[PDB]
């Protein structure tokens, strides 16, 4: 059930998209990634110099899908501000941390969590070795991305993500995942 | 079966034009996102006009409910809360979080507060981590409740140990609402 | 298939004439949409009648009381008309219409009964839930006694089991004001 | 279940020959009836010789567990109880109900006591009746535990409000058993 | 929950709106119905202007061989040059389609992944029917290796050896392999 | 996810405006009816302008496929057929049934022809009736293929005994199409 | 299909007559009870004669595994343990708990040790109770392994953090067994 | 519907009756429970007489590696010589067990089939857990190739190449490979 | 529900096994093959010179399982007479035809059917090629076995088994699959 | 729930000792095999003593029923048939196939004859083959019925076109049985 607004009839999310606001509010798969990539490219084509706001409330999801969002944020000229409302876990926390530096925000009771990737393999030993190597490459890459955007040493990030690593908004600020905890509007 | 008005509105969209939002379901991430979206939209249209949030919900996910809570505190527009029916658990937190003086209940509405519910699976290491998170959430929700009701924290911790039901008048005495409204001329 | 009108689906068209249908079992979403319609019509005009057509087996107590409370709250008088059946929470809502403007079609029926529920959990949790339902049972008997004019002790006895009334019997009970057969 | 010759026994039937009964499953009416049948049989064979009830059970239905409890008190034969593994809820009541002086635990066995749980659907009148029955059951089980452990009733009622787990040594301190047994010498 | 745009009256969902800018998404596993709708957009855009570039964004694990080849053939069939961009993943038939973009206009985002491998299938039936189905798969396997060799510039024997099992490439490795022409990091 | 064009067309509806029809799914009665409806509509719009039928289908029900076949022969408008992807069984009959000279394949498209498949349960009398119908369908389809390909009937009957797969060039040699097209100028 | 021997024994019952018990399935309460019953029976038959416990199990419930562990320590009869196949988690604890000097492995048998796994749903209070129990079980199992292997407690706790697989020779180096046997004269 | 024999009082099902003649059947997929019951029969027969031959008839597609290795080790563990006979099929771990029979006493019926191939498995979990499981599979793969090389006399590199995919052998080919010692057609 | 006989208690099939009679009365899988092989080896060990009777009423089944039965019939010294009652299809018809020459029988309304094998393959193209080669080898082998035991030219057998090839008892006699149609007992 | 006699018999095994066989289920291969096994056993014990086959069956698979039929004709022992309840389709063929003069029905037993029922799936070629088999079975069963009843083949073909029900007295007049038996002294 999603309500509508006029002025031209908009659903609420389309209405906010007109104001350069995108929601990443679901677990992340290819389809979620494609629609977020589509909106980022659209907004950047309309104006490559105006801020885009990406609101995040997501438990994360597929690595390749999350990296397509990450890469498109880095690619577009428009600066992408990130705001976690609720939860930003796993690939969603990487995306949060990938916002334009200085414009990564959290609501006071929002939560961030980072952890190593999860996977599965079925097949002959030969096929398993191939797939295990890919997941091991993904694990290293995500730690490198997190270290780069938080300023933390890679060695520390690798230690912290070995299991589920939960951060309050203030703790995520100290970690370097966000730039500001926002409580009240101007 | 959602009715319409005429350019074309469903009934909830029509009320949204009048700065009325409904929280009438169990709360998950998707419900929180759409309520947050409506709050931000209305606050962007006019940060000085009241928003009314009608509540009829059994609660739901803590993170999702806290996203609504934080957005209510964040926006400049004052958010009046009205429980029709029931406001339980995270929905009771949100009810109590409305603009002070503008928190209302219909006469036969019910409020219920209780500690959070959860689940954990995994190794002992993973379970300890998840158990810590449930424990922090329980403490935080009791703190938010004490803060918006004025009750001492210890009393709240004790009252929410099991399901704690309040009538509208009892919720008023508890500090969860400001007024029980029976008739419209009384406003 | 729900047909349309151009000046609307048929229910939206009737809402333009200040008519609301309560024609399904009552849960939170049904209560919310009926409440929304009542508030909308009352904000359009707080002095003109609203007509609530009822054909429902009842449903959740909290949801039914949300409709009941909103009917009492709005300034607009809410006329109630049972077509078909009005059972349990829907019979409460019928009886709560503006006095003098509660109607029934000749073969429509009303049924009143104590609430129904369930509880699972430890003994401590069951004790809490049992007392909420027992408070609900008393309150619904009090509301029915109030709007019918029957003594509370009589209502409590009559609703111990399913208590069916014809339209004429519901009139005598005090749950409605008039059985209407013809339009005229 | 293996078999023994010298005319063939399964292992549990073979141990019954030595006056040993196993309570090794969740407790329902059926489990209670066969345990009761074994208690009555052994007591009729010899009302003066000890019976050994080995316990490894998460508990179960109250009425079924109390049928075992009552039959233990009823028979003249002394019933020694031994928890191997776990004795939870109604099974902890049964453990504690063994002949005083003859309630034993292996060193890593676990005991747990807690208030009863249940459910009912129906009219308010029917729910009121069922809630009353659960409340009487809760009081009765706390009274039985107070009786056999020597603990004050108020303490037992406070302890069983939620799951109350005890090690073997803690169960000894509680009064639920008489001895933690480690090796077969005494 | 796909958002909409108004007259950028005219109402577009976001993908229809990008289609107006000659952008097509291949963002799902490939079956006949996905292939048909991508072929339809290719034919439509080429009829509107046969000289303007088309951009095909790819985020797909691949799929049915016949369906992927319908997309491949339609790309060569239309006069409009089709640029391919892998965002996320381009595996199997999707990697064939990525590599089939206009030479010089095959792109990857920095962390996109490409994977190539021999086809997979199944058949039940009599030995006669199974032999027929096995022969079709072996022809498909050879054809896909030939198409890949053609668009990468790699020797056929190398491609056949590399696709015997799942062969994963980073964006930079796919450039070195010849499946793409450029890894793009920032817009400009 | 089917995109739209501008007033409002989905992409297939937009292409239908240019006299293009897709047969891109397994064939049942509902697929045949909508393809028949599009053929009749285009032929009524202009009985002299070409219609393009794009084919990517594994075939399907015989009666449904023959309704498409019969409607193509019936309408005055010439129907060009183009297999993109695959055209198997009734879809291959339909491909071969396009206007002589205007039956096309993309280079890696595939055609397959084979005898019909069915099933029946019932009494021996009922089974005998159903077996004779499938027998008549098998003969009729071989006759239609022989007609549109120019192949002798005994050859078609031998070839369709089991799944008979053809590349685009081999389908050209068979007489099922008139031209393999690589670039669009060829049409 | 379990064969029989002659009066009537199945093969496991026949081997039980020779004081041999198999732990060859995942461990739950029912498996522990029947293994306990066999240990008590053999020990009552003769408290001085060796019992052989053949192990091929992925482990299982902690309480069930500890009932087997405790009964082995309790009975006067010495219990030799022999892993054929695999002995993981509680089965590895049971293997290492055999009589000192009489813990054996076949050459390609494998041992694996790891911390316990569980789950719980419920209120925060109930979850806190269950997390402390799994925490106590995790510590207790590391202490038991340290005792029977001679390894320092901190090493066992580090090693069992994730699945820790050992060959027969590596389990010998760990102290989980006393001898790798290739031919039967070695026992 | 397994038939019975009487005192050939004493009642045997047919398999228990053949067990009396020191015959064991491995005629199902191999899991822990199959391995345990075969190990139990091996231990029982060897305790009754450690010097008399045991006959293990094989008709199995293989199964779990640990379970098959428990049978393999117990065959070497017992003093009694274990003769293996493949009737029907001996694939994977069952082919390892076939080849592990007493040298000179490994047999095949004329149309029996043998197949060898690398192990298969699966895992879900965190990357850390997956790496642990992948390492166990790779050790199992190497160990099984080493055991096969040992009992066939084949070079390790040859066995590793041959088991990369399903490697089927007729009875005569299995003799030439070294997995069996004799193809037997008629009794005598 | 299978009835019993005495003299010693036998089920009916075990009682007939005492008279050297084996039933192949089910579809053929490994388990069916193993139990038939077990009975053939048992009877041949009891007396390698006395006839064994194999009654057949089966639609056939797995090729490897059927060949294990076939090979054991050829292996044992005891002559195996085959009798089809009801139906002998596919692998069951091969087994029927493999009986001792002169002692292969059919009841008058029994039916025989021969046809090429059926299979399935799933996997990469490489795996499919391997499996398709195995089924093609099985198809050739079964035609060679049928030709050898019927005396028919291999080329004819290969043509006849291309689809389901049904034979009446008299037609199976003329084909060489059996030696005699039996109507009445001596 | 099958009762016993005392060395130990279930009730059907006890009656088998008296040369009584029950055909009391739908007929498939497994039922035919066990009835054939009993017929052969009894005939081997004494080829000169009557066997009684009690019938209460709706019929079943043709090949399975024909195996019983052929074994009845094959054995030297005369097989008397008695329908109690119902003998339909293949069970009616078997009833009519008992030893002439020894085919009986209880007074309210029912007999029904009808053409066979089947199913076919596959290509047209495979369906034609299966259709031929159903057709041969239909002709053969009508021939067997004409042979044991003495009815002309054409009449049987006509009567079995649909379900053809007979009372015991009508089955006697049809030639399917020889006697309706009401009381035991009448034998």
């Amino acid at each position: 059930v999603i309500p509508y607004v006029i002025e031209r009839v908009y659903d609420i999310y389309s209405r906010l998209l007109k104001d350069r606001i995108i929601f990443l509010g679901t677990p992340i798969d290819a389809q979620v990634a494609n629609v977020v990539v589509a909106q980022l490219l659209f907004l950047d084509a309309q104006n490559p110099n105006q801020e885009i706001k990406l609101y995040i409330n997501s438990p994360g999801g597929e690595v390749d899908a999350g990296l397509a969002i990450y890469d498109t944020m880095q690619f577009v000229r428009a600066p992408v501000s990130t705001i976690v409302i609720g939860m930003a876990a796993s690939m969603a926390a990487v995306i949060l941390a990938a916002g334009e530096k200085g414009r990564r925000y959290a609501l006071p009771h929002a939560k961030v969590m980072i952890h190593q990737p999860w996977g599965g393999v079925r097949g002959t030993a030969s096929d398993i070795a191939i797939q295990a190597q890919e997941i091991l490459k993904a694990k290293k890459l995500l730690n490198e991305i997190l270290a780069k955007h938080t300023g933390q040493p890679l060695e520390k990030v690798e230690k912290d993500t070995d299991r589920d690593y939960y951060l309050s908004a203030q703790e995520a600020l100290e970690y370097g995942l966000i730039d500001q905890v926002v409580t009240r509007e101007e």
